[PDB]
C-alpha cells in the first residue's frame, strides 16, 4: 500500500510536465500562425499526443 | 480556424497511421 501511494504521487509529477509542455507547445503553435503549414501541423499533433499521455495518467490515477 | 485546422490535422495523421498499419500487413 505504502509503494502505491508512492506511485501514485510521483504520476502527478508526470501529470504536471505534460501540462507545462503542452501549453509551452501551444504558445509556440499561435506564434506559428501570427508569422508555416508544416511547423503548425507538427506542433498541433503534439499538442494533442501530449493530451493523450495525459489522458492515461488520469484514469491510472483514479 | 484553430479548432478546426488542428481537428483535421489530426484526423489526417490518423489516416496516415492508419495507411501504414495496412501497408505492413501487405508487406
Amino acid at each position: 500500500l505504502n509503494e502505491s501511494v508512492l506511485k501514485v504521487n510521483e504520476l502527478n509529477k508526470t501529470l504536471s510536465k505534460k501540462s507545462t509542455e503542452l501549453t509551452e507547445k501551444e504558445k509556440e503553435a499561435r506564434s506559428t500562425l501570427d508569422k508555416s503549414k508544416q511547423k503548425y501541423s507538427l506542433l498541433i499533433r503534439d499538442v494533442e499526443a501530449i493530451k493523450t499521455e495525459m489522458s492515461n495518467v488520469q484514469a491510472n490515477l483514479d
